[PDB]
């Protein structure tokens, strides 16, 4: 099961996305997206993309079909066959990514928070819960 849900209340500084899930034993990669529209080709304010196949975690945004400049977090705090907890925290200047007990990365806004409309979680991931606070 992939997660996809609209955000009718929008997201402001202090919005927290909590993702609890599991990386499958033969997983390659999964993703967390904050989209600015409802259909697949919409702009992405955030594309959070742990890649176990290439051993990296890529951050990026997407506008008018074009991926912006990639960012990467320090190491890979995900492991095949192991559960995880990710917090995506919105502030005025960006998104704070929290993995496990550690501040993992800070992704500064490319698109204004007011444009975020949808959260999507999918790929090689099994989900326990996806919550917006
Ligand atoms: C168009 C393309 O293949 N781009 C390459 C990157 O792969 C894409 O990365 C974006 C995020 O930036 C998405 O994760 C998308 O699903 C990927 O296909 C790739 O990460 C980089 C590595 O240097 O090369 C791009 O050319």
């Amino acid at each position: 099961v992939p997660h996809k849900s609209s955000l009718p209340e929008g997201i402001r500084p202090g919005t927290v996305l909590r993702i609890r899930g599991l990386v499958p034993p033969n997983a390659s990669r999964f993703h967390v997206n904050l989209l600015c529209g409802e259909e697949q080709g919409s702009d992405a304010a955030l594309h959070f993309n742990p890649r176990l196949d290439t051993s990296e975690v890529v951050f990026n945004s997407k506008e008018q079909g074009s991926w912006g400049r990639e960012e990467r977090g320090p190491g890979v705090p995900f492991q095949r066959g192991q559960p995880f907890e990710v917090l995506i925290i919105a502030s005025d200047d960006g998104f704070k990514a929290v993995v496990g007990d550690a501040q993992y990365h800070h992704f500064r806004h490319r698109l204004p928070l007011a444009r975020v409309r949808l959260v999507e979680v999918g790929g090689d991931v099994q989900l326990d819960s996806v919550r917006i606070f």
